[PDB]
């Protein structure tokens, strides 16, 4: 019993994190099979971040200016390529710690852990979710670029997030293992806004079926709703929309705890219009989103 | 910039991790050198844990009954003893994965990193801290026990916690790694009631700190106070007395903030005293005591 916000273990995602130099800019690489990938910005001075033309930067590197260091022991760099917003550098070492894995797109709402690191060592690991306007809240000071958020399916690692930017309001836009941006951001030191941070409902309710299974239940009501009205509310309270793919995907905890997932929307409900008065879920005074159906199953149920 | 609940990366504690079995009981040991270290009511059937005479159950267990897997390969037992509550089998294989490693005896307030592991797996990894009446708020199911708390100092890994019992209120207790229990608590199926669970003081200031760092200064007010005066307002809402040794330990936050500490406790007893009114300060609708002055000063600093 208990729920805690849980990273993976990092352990397989440690022995992938590389220090990539490019003149004076080190950031962290990741390091699978005989490729490094890092963030393109490697290559830029921070003049050139307010403007990068990135294919023009790139033409003046050379494999020799990419300085990839494991540990205490350089990688030869043998190839360089531009994939998106990340950089591709072929070394003639492949990683032997190299775990399974796959590079996959989250969708917003999806949740995954971050092992922050600097010049390539690993500083912690925490639990994140890709936001709904496809930023996240991380913690990421100088260096911590290249970082790389995971998630774990048995023995395979599933990379779904590379760390590139801090926005000027102090969240966090990065990239696929592709160098594809989640969201609209792009790799420029400019005024980029993101838009309206929504609560992922469908979260709050597998975390609120988490709170029943671990025995705090005082917030559950006699009421129940439709996904209709239900969804008013949301809209209100800028609340995702509930679809049935949501209800389909709550099912097992529905089923599990007895709670039918309507119920448990009018539970919510009560707590959007009445608040928390003071007392708490889990040990915290606010909803939590940052858990996924998934996330409460494999947790209540200790998946390794 | 933002602030995030880390855990240490687990990688060299994940490479410890065994699965013990003693009969029908299957939970998690640490091994380190050529020593299997796990909870001594291993030895328990459920039915013993009511009244369990461990030196007598032990007379009856012999090496070959302690059945030692490290992934998927037998490790051989070639002696046993029980200190205090933990098991130390000795293996005829030295971990070749053993880390740099301390055991150490943590004081309550100080925080560490769970590998919580079931069947010698680990499943996942969070943060922790000791709390004043000497349990912990895991996420513990059953086969959790022999899952293991440790700080990492660079390269060296300070275990300080061994996860035994969930408390009928399902709060955690657990020992060192010389198997003295923290607080009051013993390995056996019994009415055990934990005292009074108090806020750490230190770490709210230590993580108000962070919160101002951060940009969140909404809660900083004109006033100051005293340590005598402050003091009252902590034990009227079970804060931890705060102490000179408190005062002293965020010097270095005090000093790269330009708030004095007693500022900071007069921004705290506005805040018990006038609650959040529905704000939040780092995301959160309550005052977090799971971050030491340490864990901030190596967080905003972004230590590996
Ligand atoms: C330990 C764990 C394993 C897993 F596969 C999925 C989730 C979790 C817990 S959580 N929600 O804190 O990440
Ligand atoms: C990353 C990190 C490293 C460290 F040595 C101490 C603390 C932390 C951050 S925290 N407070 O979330 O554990």
């Amino acid at each position: 019993s208990g729920f805690r916000k849980m990273a993976f273990p990092s352990g397989k995602v440690e022995g992938c994190m590389v220090q990539v130099t490019c003149g004076t800019t080190t950031l962290n690489g990741l390091w699978l099979d005989d490729v490094v990938y890092c963030p393109r910005h490697v290559i830029c001075t921070s003049e050139d971040m307010l403007n990068p033309n990135y294919e023009d930067l790139l033409i003046r590197k050379s494999n020799h200016n990419f300085l990839v260091q494991a540990g205490n022991v350089q990688l030869r760099v043998i190839g360089h390529s531009m994939q998106n917003c990340v950089l591709k550098l072929k070394v003639d070492t492949a990683n032997p710690k190299t775990p399974k894995y796959k590079f996959v797109r989250i969708q917003p709402g999806q949740t995954f852990s971050v092992l922050a690191c600097y010049n390539g060592s690993p500083s912690g690991v925490y639990q994140c979710a890709m936001r709904p306007n496809f930023t996240i809240k991380g913690s990421f000071l100088n260096g911590s670029c290249g970082s790389v958020g995971f998630n774990i399916d048995y023995d395979c690692v599933s990379f779904c997030y590379m760390h590139h930017m801090e926005l000027p309001t102090g969240v966090h836009a990065g990239t696929d293992l592709e160098g594809n941006f989640y969201g609209p951001f792009v790799d420029r030191q400019t005024a980029q806004a993101a838009g309206t941070d929504t609560t992922i409902t469908v979260n709050v309710l597998a975390w609120l079926y988490a709170a029943v299974i671990n025995g705090d239940r005082w917030f559950l009501n006699r009421f129940t709703t439709t996904l209709n009205d239900f969804n008013l509310v949301a809209m209100k309270y800028n609340y995702e929309p509930l679809t049935q793919d949501h209800v389909d995907i709550l099912g097992p905890l529905s089923a599990q705890t007895g709670i039918a997932v309507l119920d448990m929307c009018a539970s919510l409900k009560e707590l959007l219009q009445n608040g928390m008065n003071g007392r708490t879920i889990l040990g915290s005074a606010l909803l939590e989103d940052e858990f996924t159906p998934f996330d409460v199953v494999r947790q209540c149920s200790g998946v390794t």
